[PDB]
C-alpha cells in the first residue's frame, strides 16, 4: 500500500500532542493555574469526573515517549508549550523554570533527530488572564499573547523552525463561548442552564476576532525581529469538518459552502483576503466585529501555512428559522444551516468511540482541493487526523492493542491524502497523528483512546504499543 514514496520528497509525518492533555505536573516548577485546571476541578464539566494533574506524566517521561517516535522512525512531533509554565501570571515575571524543561524536551528530539513543531497556544490560558479581564474577551489578550509568543521565538527559535499560534480557534470560540461545554465554560444561559454566565449570540464573534488579532500581533514580531536570523515559519491548525451537501440541489450545495465559510472562512478569509466571509458579515451584522484598514493590513498574508486539523464529514442542510430575538442568538443558527452525519436516517460512514467522528476518507481529498481552489494553493500540513477507541475495562490490555479500525482509518485516509497531492496538485507538507499516546480527551476524560500508544491508567501510566505502532513502523521505512 502506502510508503514514502507515496508522497512528495521530504514529506514530513509526526504524531502530536498538547500539554494539557498529556503533561501532569499541574503544580510543579512554578507552573501557574490556567482556564482547564479551574474547568477540570470544577463539578459536572468534565464527564468521567477526571483531571489531568497527571496525565500521562509527559513533562517527567518525554525521553521515554521521544524513544517510542523514533522506534516508528517518526519525522517530527507536534507538542504544546504552556502558556503558564513561561509566564504563569501570563504576564510579568518569566519562569526560568520553563522555559528549562521546553528546552531539554527541544533538545531531548532533536537529539533523536525528530523536528519539534510548536504550538504557542492549546486552549490553557493563564487563569490570572481570565481573572484580570477575561481572556479572549479583551483586546487586551492581543499584546499579552504577543509577548509570550516573542519570549518563546527568542528563547526557542534558533532550533523551532515550524509554530502553530493557535490551535482551534473555532473549537475555543463555539466550544468555550457557545455551547459552555470546554473552558472557560461560558454561553447564554437560557440555552444551556449549566453555564454561570456568557452570550451565546455575541461573545463567540469577539473571541474569533481576537484570536486572528493574537496571531497577526505575534506573526508582525516574528517577521520584523525573528524570521530573517531563525528562516523558520509561522501558521495556525484549524478545525475542520468536510460538509457535504445534503441533498444535490443548489440550496443544500449552497447551505454546505456556507456552513464551511463559517467553519474555516471565519478565520481563513481574514488571513487570506483581510475581511470575514461576505456570508458572516450579511447574517451576523452588528455582532461581526470590524477590522480597520491597519488591522486588515497586518492580518492579510498573516500564515505561512495552513494547519488542518481534520477527522471526519457531516451533511449539510439549508435551514429556515425566524428566532425568538436576540435572547436566543446562537452561532448555528447564524449559519442558516444544520450538520449532520446523517442523511435520510443513514449514517454517513462508520463512527469511531467519539459521538461526532464519523469515518469518511473522501473528505479528507474534498477538503484539500477546497483550500486549493479558495485560497491561492497556500502551504499546508495535516495537523492532526486520527480517530480513537473506547476505554474499556471489561477486555485485556492485550485485546485493547488490536487497533484494526485505527490502522483502516490512517491507510484509508493518508490514501486520499497521497491522492491530493498526487493526481489533485494539493500542496502539502506534512501529516501528524493525533495521538501518539492516549491522553485526556478534555471534558471527555479518559473515556476516549487516541494514542498510538495504549496507556495503563492502573499500572503507572505504562505505555503498550498498538498494532499502529507496527503499521506506522512500517510506512515510514527507508
Ligand atoms: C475537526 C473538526 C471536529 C470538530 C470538533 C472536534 C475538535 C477536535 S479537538 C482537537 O482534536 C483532538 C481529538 O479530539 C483533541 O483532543 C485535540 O486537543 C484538539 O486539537
Amino acid at each position: 500500500g502506502l510508503t514514502r514514496g507515496s508522497f512528495p520528497e521530504g514529506f514530513v509525518f509526526g504524531t502530536a500532542s498538547a500539554a494539557y492533555q498529556y503533561e501532569g505536573a499541574v503544580k510543579e516548577d512554578g507552573r501557574g493555574q490556567t482556564i482547564w485546571d479551574t474547568f477540570a476541578h470544577t463539578f459536572g464539566k468534565i464527564t468521567d469526573f477526571s483531571n489531568a494533574d497527571v496525565a500521562v506524566d509527559q513533562y517527567h517521561r518525554f525521553e521515554e515517549d521521544i524513544q517510542l517516535m523514533a522506534d516508528m522512525g517518526m519525522d517530527a512531533y507536534r507538542f504544546s508549550i504552556a502558556w503558564s509554565r513561561i509566564y504563569p501570571n501570563g504576564v510579568g515575571q518569566v519562569n526560568q523554570a520553563g522555559i528549562d524543561h521546553y528546552n531539554k524536551l527541544i533538545d531531548a528530539l532533536l537529539a533523536k533527530g525528530i523536528q519539534p513543531y510548536v504550538t504557542l497556544y492549546h486552549w490553557d490560558l493563564p487563569q490570572a488572564l481570565e481573572d484580570k479581564y477575561k481572556g479572549w474577551l479583551d483586546r487586551q489578550i492581543v499584546d499579552d499573547f504577543a509577548a509570550y509568543a516573542e519570549t518563546c521565538f527568542r528563547e526557542f527559535g534558533d532550533r523551532v523552525k515550524h509554530w502553530i499560534t493557535l490551535n482551534e480557534p473555532h473549537t475555543v470560540a463555539i466550544q468555550g463561548y457557545d455551547a459552555g461545554l470546554q473552558a472557560p465554560g461560558r454561553c447564554s444561559v437560557l440555552l444551556h442552564l449549566y453555564c454561570k454566565a456568557g452570550n451565546s449570540g455575541t461573545e463567540p464573534y469577539v473571541v474569533a476576532h481576537h484570536f486572528i488579532l493574537a496571531h497577526a500581533a505575534a506573526a508582525s514580531i516574528y517577521r520584523t525581529k525573528y524570521k530573517a536570523t531563525q528562516n523558520g515559519q509561522l501558521g495556525i491548525a484549524f478545525d475542520v469538518m468536510w460538509f457535504e451537501p445534503m441533498s444535490n440541489t443548489t440550496i443544500d450545495i449552497e447551505a454546505a459552502k456556507r456552513a464551511q465559510e463559517f467553519q474555516l472562512g471565519w478565520f481563513a478569509d481574514p488571513f487570506f483576503f483581510g475581511d470575514y466571509p461576505a456570508t458572516m458579515r450579511a447574517r451576523v451584522g452588528e455582532r461581526l466585529p470590524r477590522f480597520t484598514a491597519d488591522e486588515a493590513a497586518v492580518v492579510k498574508g498573516a500564515l505561512d501555512f495552513v494547519g488542518i486539523n481534520h477527522y471526519t464529514t457531516y451533511y449539510t442542510r439549508h435551514n429556515n428559522t425566524n428566532i425568538i430575538g436576540t435572547l436566543l442568538n446562537n452561532t448555528l443558527a447564524d449559519t442558516g444551516t444544520v450538520s449532520l452525519p446523517f442523511k435520510n436516517g443513514k449514517p454517513i460512514g462508520d463512527r469511531a468511540n467519539s459521538i461526532w467522528l464519523y469515518i469518511v476518507p473522501r473528505g479528507m481529498r474534498s477538503l484539500m482541493n477546497y483550500v486549493k481552489e479558495r485560497y491561492n494553493s497556500p502551504p499546508v500540513y495535516i495537523t492532526e487526523n486520527g480517530m480513537d477507541d473506547s476505554n474499556n475495562p471489561f477486555i485485556s490490555i492485550k485485546d485493547a492493542l488490536k487497533d484494526s479500525k485505527r490502522i483502516k482509518y490512517h491507510n484509508d485516509y493518508l490514501t486520499n491524502l497521497a491522492a491530493s497531492i498526487k493526481e489533485d496538485g494539493c500542496d502539502v507538507r506534512g501529516y501528524f497523528a493525533w495521538s501518539l499516546l492516549d491522553n485526556w480527551e478534555w471534558a471527555a476524560g479518559y473515556s476516549s483512546r487516541f494514542g498510538l500508544y495504549f496507556v495503563d491508567y492502573k499500572d503507572n501510566l505504562k505505555r503498550y504499543p498498538k498494532n499502529s505502532v507496527q503499521w506506522f513502523k512500517a510506512l515510514l521505512k527507508t
